RNA sequence: AGUCUUGGAGGUAGAGCACUGAUUGGACUAGGGGCCCCUACCGGGUUACCGAAUUCAGUCAAACUCCGAAUGCCAAUGACU
């Protein structure tokens, strides 16, 4: 299915490894709501971070 | 470029004491002197006077490895952004 991905959190103050992964999700600023499909590829990014992001299912 | 995917290369942290060294303690002991006895340093007895090896347990390492993670790196492979 689909799921929404937002930010509670800014990227400034976080390492370089977790910085570009935010860029690849389409997320640039804070509070930028972005929807994608429930796939294990994007789930692996969330499982890698899970703490800049408040996840949102449907 | 990132994530997931399978595939490795590699010998730290850890852990182990099998190699390397270090080192505890007991049993045991070649052998060694010593109380010295009998006495050509020659015949043999003796102790906790030591003791190599010996095995039993016991620790220890930046330059000890039979072992060995997380990650990080080169990948192929598709998928997504």
């Amino acid at each position: 299915a689909k799921l929404e991905i937002t930010l509670k959190r800014s990227v400034i103050g976080r390492p370089e490894d977790q910085r570009v992964t935010v860029r690849t999700l389409g997320l640039k600023k804070t509070n930028q709501t972005v929807v994608h499909e429930d796939n294990a590829a994007i789930r692996g990014m969330i499982n890698k971070v899970s703490h800049l992001v408040s996840v949102k299912e449907q």
